[PDB]
């Protein structure tokens, strides 16, 4: 298991960045029986299928129109957003996060780091705003359920 | 819409009859804020979102690997598309695995007089048009 912080972003870093454009969605909501997701990442499409009550997980790749037909039903359980991967001067590998839609303005900053202690270490540049590693509000489908 | 009645099946009838073999499961259950079901209706193959309906096309590939997430909310039979002697069409379902033997045919009618005059011919069996157990979703969600 990867270990890694997050933290909000105070100013955006300049240096070499990597521009992914993402969109990801739930058909499901949490007290359904199983987990249906729709993502694009980039040019490629999938829909995931999880059950904790089931073995476990399916993937499937799908083409844009599926995806583009099927989108919709994602409305209000959706994460828009460009992701930049860069590195830190000290090498540390960085992927940060600009919202789109209502979840603007939120920027997220996520690290990773090789030794567990690294991770303790770790001073953050000034660029980096608050730490919101431990704030439930901040994961993925926190952030897909939260509304305009 | 349409007019319908349907019955057990006594005796498998004779005559011009065309066969479709079909497989159609849940992948949610009934409680579920969504229906979505997994379709193969011959030679090709559906999964329909319902909460609006939506339905895309997908292929064999898609199908077989998401199938086994239904299991135990499916219903697999060949549908045999017939017509009666005054020309009613019928369609007749017989069922694979754990629902064997259940054999089902479904009448459609033109007007609903016609459907009250229906006299079932001899290889029909006791009618279930009404009896819940009978109808698609509860086949599937039923248990060996
Ligand atoms: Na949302
Ligand atoms: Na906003
Ligand atoms: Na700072
Ligand atoms: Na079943
Ligand atoms: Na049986
Ligand atoms: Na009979």
């Amino acid at each position: 298991t990867e270990i890694e912080r997050k933290f909000l972003v105070a100013t955006f870093p300049d240096g070499e960045l990597h521009a992914v454009p993402l969109r990801q969605g739930y058909l499901t909501t949490p007290t359904d029986s199983i987990e249906l997701r729709l993502r694009q990442q980039g040019t490629e499409y999938f829909m995931t299928l999880k059950s904790e009550g089931g073995r476990q997980e399916y993937e499937i790749q799908i083409d844009v129109t599926q995806f583009e037909m099927l989108w919709p039903a994602t409305e209000g359980r959706r994460v828009e957003k460009t992701r930049y991967s860069g590195k830190l001067p000290d090498g540390q590998l960085f992927e940060l996060d600009v919202f789109a839609g209502h979840l603007s303005p939120l920027m997220l900053v996520e690290v990773e780091f090789l030794s567990e202690d690294a991770a303790q270490a770790f001073i953050p540049p000034p660029w980096f705003g608050e730490e919101v590693t431990e704030d439930k509000r901040y994961k993925n489908k926190a952030l897909a359920l939260s509304i305009p």
